[PDB]
């Protein structure tokens, strides 16, 4: 990985030590990026619903992992499940149980720094994985991208700034996610996100991450050629809102 400090260094050190899981895939592979293109062709808004394990406050808005996934299955283009344990309270067992319960694409969201983590994703039933440019060297990103494609996965490559985007385009990323929060400060900056979006070539499948939204904001981004949306907070607090993004 790159030279890091703070909690990002801490989670990288944890991920380097993550034991590989002993599981056997009993699930087809459903390409998430290609399903997004199918939704685009049918003019159906493509929402990747982000599941969060625990609520950040005492408000009892926690969702059962299976009920949430089953609720989203008829509407979402895919699901994002976070398997990081220390800060996000995820687990491999939670991913496995969700994947055996639904038949739509599952994105494994974690801090992937070694090949065995992609093995884990495949063996547990995930259809693709998240790769984060900021924590990897250019050559590590290239290697892990080729490695995931050897499983038939097109990973979602997550960028935060102009340097990230430059690397991603040069290595031939076809599936790019754009953060709305700054990586170093945690502050939401929709303005910087829209700037990066507008620089991505049209033939790349591009996916901004959004916590909250207004319906008009979605249409404006779709107008720029955004292909799909990663949405978290608004759907955890009100899962039924996904029905308002489709109809």
């Amino acid at each position: 990985p790159r030279y890091l400090k703070g909690w990002l260094e801490d989670v990288v050190q944890l991920s380097l030590r993550r034991p590989s899981v002993h599981a056997s895939r009993q699930r087809p592979i459903i390409s998430l990026n290609e399903r997004i293109l199918e939704f685009n062709k049918r003019n159906i808004t493509a929402i990747i619903a982000v599941y969060e394990r625990k609520s950040p406050s005492g408000l009892d808005v926690e969702r059962d992992p299976i009920e949430y996934a089953k609720y989203m299955e008829p509407y979402a283009v895919g699901l994002s499940i976070t398997t990081e344990e220390k800060y996000f309270n995820g687990s491999y067992e939670m991913l496995r149980k969700i994947a055996s319960s639904v038949s739509i694409p599952i994105l494994m969201s974690d801090f992937i720094v070694k090949e065995s983590q992609i093995d884990d994703a495949y063996n547990l039933g995930a259809d693709t994985v998240l790769l984060i440019v900021k924590i990897l060297t250019e050559r590590e990103l290239e290697s892990l991208l080729e490695y995931a494609r050897g499983y038939g996965m097109e990973p979602l490559i997550l960028i935060n700034d102009e340097n990230d985007l430059d690397i991603a385009l040069r290595i031939g990323a076809r599936f790019i996610g754009i953060m709305s929060r700054d990586f170093e400060t945690g502050e939401i900056n929709k303005e910087n996100q829209r700037k990066l979006i507008s620089m991505i070539p049209s033939n790349v499948v591009k996916v901004p991450k959004l916590d909250f939204f207004e319906p008009n904001e979605i249409e404006e981004l779709r107008k720029l050629g955004v292909n799909a949306f990663l949405i978290s907070s608004s759907l955890m607090r009100n899962p039924e809102k996904i029905k308002e993004l489709i109809e």
